[PDB]
């Protein structure tokens, strides 16, 4: 019954970034990858962070070896009007109350923006909650050892821009191998379930010929999805009905000027039907169009996209993806679990990429250290809901990015948000496992307010030029029983005006992204 | 694109107060009402301070000229067991806690009914939380300058009875007509839709002949739901699966001692088929019969009501109208919305009459002035939910004054208390979005306690004689653990008997709702 | 029109249980018990002591009357792994908090096994939050008058093993028939309904000749359900989806060593087709194997029974049961109410065989006295919904011993760890009433941390050899965000280690469950 002997199939990241985890974490089991010998950049979340003290990698070891750089803030160019206008998702484990009013908490930077517009245009959200944004805006890093950046963590509030392959290839070399991890290449063809009606695999067949066994078979072969989708047959839930994007294009440009162009942030470029990631790494920016076939045709996104990429777009090697935007109906089934693409994809807009990965790694750690390798179907069954929990969750908060966009520029824009309904089970008389929609709507247009709890929606529905009262006279009105004043937010004005002026000062005094990384991390170029 | 121009179809309260919100808190908008040529007293609730307050209206100007008059309460006669029994529903922020046990809280009063019935029958409860209580049944006003009437905000907590139409005409001329809304004679008589697939009116048409152009078309028609109902086509949920009056008849009857006559409260008496509303105006008192075709005829119902009234029954001229008791499924349905009785309505058994409209009206707002009048369709998703949301507790709400009577002294109560079953949904696998009935069972039966989480509810059960625990033996059985003792109940009982008796004496020396109507508002 | 009258068929402990309570609590009542000539061991929870309480009844009056002793705790022997190993659930009103990590708070014994294995095994959990596990585990007993034993409360933490009939004919001839409640010897043959559209009954036949004329009727009938069930025509939604025992057999044991063996706790022990009871009371042991059809035969059942009993299995006289495991979907139906086994059961391995009775029984008197018998459609309507929800809890509940146990040893145990799926509403849209399953597997894999809020989810899940985090790097990681250190978990450790070594030398000086009873009951 128990999991003593471990399978995965595919050498990606999610491969060996498995096979690490296991090798480290679960020195009981026996474990092999199979890898096909005859067979691009990606950032992470500060999720990212938790794997790696996980495996006690080093910032100074691992990153040199993947072209690694340092990500503070996703960034969203073009999202809310289509004007080159910018706003931050800043990292940060909760919002900075330093300038907050007592009585109006998170409600504070909203009623800034009502009274004093001019100076708190929707941009300023970000800098009035989260000093990481500084950093961001102006390419700056520092430790922080004196806490001279409020409430910001250079370990947990810093995550990373990678090359995935090297970042498998570093973990396979430093932590799997040598932990005795089995390396068997081969093309996986074929499988022998254990009867008519028992549907494990008995054992996966190797290039025609070679049986092998394993009590539990991993799939880490991306898109594919050969164990899980193909083999187990399990079925796959597209996000269409809130996602339009099914589509992708990936390219490498070199850098024109490599020391102010290798910024702190994963930028999202908002298009005429979808959006364009730009990832600095090292030695070059990865950069790529997440599009919709129903408002695009191939030909004309990859013209758009060069277009966009002015003159690095006219020779750059565009590689087009078959996105499989959604999940599976289930991770494990049987004796085959799914990490990564295999399971599930959610487009990188909240760099949610290795998600479905380090998640479903971390959660099959869990359960493999609790008795010996020993696990319930119960257990299996809590391992689907929870991924299914999480992947449902994201994919409706990345959905919001699109909602509430002012865009309606092109019928993709329009779509997104003037046609498509986003709360189609909320007329309904049942609650809903996934609510956020139901609840952000009873918060702002019922009960005028925001919530810590939105942490994150904040940050989109800020950029989107959205205030949790819409107008002063409203604010006014319900001071207006225990007979209150607003007059402090002169003060509150003034004040954080002031600590912002002085705020941009000191950042500038700190060494930039690129200096930070040659001087802390590579030791050179 | 945005909302930068607005046509407001209907006159009336609903037409106005929509007129006149938009012209003050939207002044980038550009509005029109339609108003046909050829075409009553109502109570507000606390809700009704924020739009008053929102439009900058002094009591001193707008009160006279809609012949006002102040509510402190909503009155419940004959309610529980059909005997003349009243109980209060009095307006307030929060439960006074003053007198409350540290360790029961709010079941500090029940303890209280249960330990010394005689001194605590179920319209204590109500003065035994909150001190408006004593102005609504003394029938006396105040400002309370000096808080000498605990927990109690003037501004706040006293809401109006108003001739809802001349309410309106108020609105008209001092808010909206000032403000540049261009006011449209005529009656809208068909529309046009934008493309075989673009359901959005690109104009409606006045009098078979104009066309009026706007961005938004915002339906106050009244039940007609012209726009919303019946152009846009979007059904209607009834709520006759628990509540049961679908007629309602009115009249305005003369004061005959109208000093002592023209209360501080709306008074809700229970009858044979339903319950009458009376509402005090300057003037009059407005009256009607809220009742069932179900279960008794039109001519039925009207001799009750004259016999109701009295001598004033006899002459009273009395005008029947035809309640759509519900809610169309959507309030926003494409560039058309539903203010007023187009989207929805509750029997005003929660003085409920207006919600559907200042709900909508602050939520509209809300929307137009996030961006400059762009509004996306997750926004108005969410206002459809929102507003949805609303009526669904309010109804359940008013349906709970019905279930939990003693009355099943005519067919009707039979069905109201003993037949009509009110939580369907509740033995399903699933959470319900509306589950008080829910929670309310799960906290009594289960739990054996009330919850400042029903913000209402509890003064209804409470005059319907319930007790978050039923029997004293109850609640000593929970002490006996840590050996804990309920003697300080004696202090908690004669020091309130006291406060009582001493806060009667206080609230005889205050003005009179008449006289402070006469002194602070009109000057007669 | 309001409750004046009550009829309750069926007078077992469930009959005589309403009959007694009705009479004390509801004296407004006239209460008649109909009671068939013709028809002729268990442990209670903490909850029954409010039903003594609410009948004033002291344990030096009515213990002995029905063979009645002591129980503290719920033991599970050979339920995790097969091999004899035990785990407790004992009575207790919460967790004591007194060796927690304030930051760390019920995860505190978690992160103690993980960092110290062989000092912390799973039965350490138990011992580690609530000290009754101590006179459970010794077979001690004391009124605690100074709280040498912390956050035990004699009265109210200690529960009881009962014969149940013997329990019913005290509560008939101490409080019941006192207080007037007419007993009525005859069969309920027939019924008559009111009317074409009111299926309320207007009487109920007795012996094919007399009608019985009641406000409201009460089903105490078991199995039967014949009021609830058959007349009023009441669906049963079985557990077998969550639960695969369907029958039961049950014998009468005689003590070996009636000192040694009158135990402090109800055992139940994990066979391969179920699992058996032993209930210890003043006379003799009751016993009895819960086991599926599904898996084995009656035959091979009761083989395996006499032999796990020994010697004393060979004479044993056993009687086979037929067992309604699950609810009907309505408690009450028109003027008919289910109390006992005629509106529900689950399987007696949370000792929950009376918790379908007294629940239903506080929760009318709790109507009843409301407004003098009068009582709404909604009320009756919240009487379902309550005790339907309580019913539905405790099942899922009783579903979790099985679901985390590590046994594959039979098929019965393989269906029960590796092939049952107990969340199958889980990955759809709507949240579920009953969302334990998907909150523990949440708190557990989503957030690595125990609660409060699994109030007995965690001595069960605990004794099966689960942690909050199931390795110690992963508890490590978790510190490094604030800065915190787990140094001070070195002193945890010997200063509770210190605490068991002296908490045990004290509790061996306490007299024994017998002596206990000897000198203090009997």
């Amino acid at each position: 019954v128990k999991i003593e002997s471990v399978a995965i199939v595919g050498g990606g990241s999610s491969g060996w970034m498995t096979a690490a985890a296991l090798s480290k974490l679960c020195p009981q089991l026996e474990i092999a990858l199979i890898e096909d010998p005859n067979i691009v950049g990606e950032s992470t979340l500060g999720h990212f962070n938790k794997f790696l003290h996980l495996l006690d990698l080093k910032d100074e070891d691992w990153m040199p070896a993947c072209n690694a750089t340092y990500k503070n803030s996703i960034r969203f160019t073009n999202f809310r009007e289509g004007k080159g206008e910018v706003f931050e998702y800043p990292f940060g484990p909760s919002l900075d109350v330093s300038f907050f009013s007592q009585t109006d908490g998170i409600n504070t930077w909203g009623k800034l923006a009502n009274k004093y517009p001019e100076d708190f245009p929707p941009e300023t959200f970000a800098r009035f909650v989260n000093s990481n944004t500084y950093l961001a805006e102006h390419n700056r890093l520092t430790r922080n050892k004196d806490n001279k950046i409020p409430n910001f963590n250079f370990d947990w509030d810093t995550a990373y821009h990678i090359d995935a392959e090297l970042f498998g290839q570093y973990l396979k070399e430093k932590i799997a191998l040598p932990n005795g991890v089995k390396h068997i290449q081969g093309k996986v063809t074929g499988y022998q379930k254990e009867s008519p009606n028992n549907h494990n695999f008995k054992y996966i067949i190797l290039d025609q010929e070679t049986a092998i066994f394993a009590d539990l078979y991993i799939d880490c072969t991306g898109f594919k999805s050969l164990l899980l989708g193909e083999f187990m047959g399990e079925a796959f839930s597209p996000f269409s009905k809130k996602l339009a994007n099914d589509k992708a294009m990936a390219t490498r440009i070199p850098y024109e000027n490599r020391e102010e162009e290798m910024h702190n942030v994963t930028d999202c470029h908002a298009m005429k039907n979808g959006w364009v990631w730009n990832i600095p790494l090292w030695n070059r920016i990865g950069t790529g169009y997440c599009y919709s076939s129903r408002f695009v045709s191939k030909d004309d996104a990859e013209a758009e996209f060069r277009e966009h990429l002015g003159e690095r777009g006219k020779d750059a090697k565009i590689f087009h993806i078959d996105i499989g935007h959604g999940k599976r109906t289930r991770a494990w089934v049987n004796n085959c679990v799914g990490i990564g693409l295999s399971y599930g994809f959610i487009e990188p807009l909240e760099s949610t990429g290795l998600l479905t990965t380090h998640e479903n790694i971390e959660n099959l750690v869990y359960l493999i250290n609790q008795r010996d390798g020993y696990v319930t179907q119960a257990e299996r069954d809590g391992f689907n809901y929870t991924c299914d929990h999480q992947i449902d969750s994201f994919s409706d908060f990345v959905a919001m990015h699109y909602a509430y966009s002012m865009r309606t520029d092109t019928p993709y824009w329009k779509w997104c948000t003037q046609m498509c309904n986003y709360m189609p089970e909320s007329m309904g008389p049942h609650r809903q496992k996934q609510s956020t929609w139901q609840d952000l709507s009873t918060d702002t247009i019922g009960l005028n307010t925001w919530h810590i709890n939105h942490n994150g929606i904040s940050f989109i529905i800020a950029g989107h030029g959205l205030r949790p009262q819409s107008y002063d006279k409203l604010s006014e009105v319900l001071l207006k029983r225990n007979n209150e004043s607003d007059y402090y937010y002169e003060d509150i004005r003034k004040d954080w005006l002031k600590h912002y002026e002085s705020m941009v000062e000191y950042v500038k005094t700190l060494p930039t992204h690129y200096e930070f990384l040659r001087d802390e991390i590579y030791g050179s170029a």
